[PDB]
């Protein structure tokens, strides 16, 4: 079972001009409490709110979180949301407003059946430095790094319990 | 409900100088058939494949794609893997095997019961253009720009269902930023 090589290769096609320009821009992940996630992005993992808007009459948020620097952020609205909206690789964290105070609500991180949707990852310099950092930060772990059968890989949970995958490009090959 | 602009950026702490070369590489979703979501996202959304796994005993494939010109992937087997898994923005698409032939089987998107991941989004030059294209393709939607609340914005979904938004960054200050009625 599973495709050869060769299969995957006749399936693919060569990119069309016309989407010569498109960017993989977002994931959106829902967040019961943005107070707990924020933190948990910025503080615990490094990244940097970009853009946040608002839909009072339908009662949630967006926080757009990316690895970018915050001096790069435009300080014009429109600007801003312009460069928030063509970054790659952003974060798109959606609270409906009220999830935080109901002690029943939580949303379902795709690792149980029903499945599909399985982690975000992040690649580090250093698997093991930075998730002893995470340990000392009080992050729970899904899987260590040397945990099972894939060393020097880790899975961390974010306040949700959604999986983020730990992993250094450069010891992947092994 | 909700945070204030103050309260948000409250709850936000600097990045620490140790994560100052983490990027945000991934996003993994469950395919049904692989064939069918290679044809997608090489074809309608011209993604690359930059990388193949197999994993034989535990009887699964990982298919990584990207928006990368293909003379960039290293013929090297080891600094191949090594350059797929250092791109920002890259969709890891994971195949159990069997489930292409499994007429019972299909994934979750999400946006129904139980919820949690909503979609990922391809940001485009003019979504009238692309919306057109994807059309003249055969490509189911969710949502076409000029229906629904949020105008000039689409959705439509792969081949398991999972939800793509189709955005132009330029059109997003009339649709996030702007003094909404009350009825
Ligand atoms: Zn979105
Ligand atoms: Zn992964």
């Amino acid at each position: 079972g599973g495709l050869t090589d060769e299969a995957a290769l006749s399936c693919c096609s060569d990119a069309d001009p016309s989407t010569k320009d498109f960017l993989l821009q977002q994931t959106m992940l829902r967040v019961k409490d943005p107070k707990k996630s924020l933190d948990f992005y910025t503080r615990v993992l490094g990244m940097t709110l970009i853009q946040k808007c608002d839909f009072p009459i339908m009662k949630f948020s967006l926080y757009f979180l990316a690895y970018e620097d915050k001096n790069d952020i435009p300080k014009e609205k429109d600007e801003k949301i312009a460069w928030a909206l063509s970054r790659k690789a952003t974060l798109e964290l959606t609270h409906n407003w009220g999830t935080e105070d109901d002690e029943t609500q939580s949303y379902h991180n795709g690792n149980s059946d029903p499945r599909g949707f399985g982690h975000i990852g992040i690649a580090v310099p250093d698997v093991y430095s930075a998730c002893k950092r995470f340990e000392e930060l009080g992050v729970k772990f899904v899987k260590k790094p040397d945990d099972g059968k894939m060393k020097g890989l880790a899975f961390i949970q974010d306040p949700d319990g959604y999986w983020i995958e730990i992993l250094n490009p450069n010891k992947m090959a092994t």
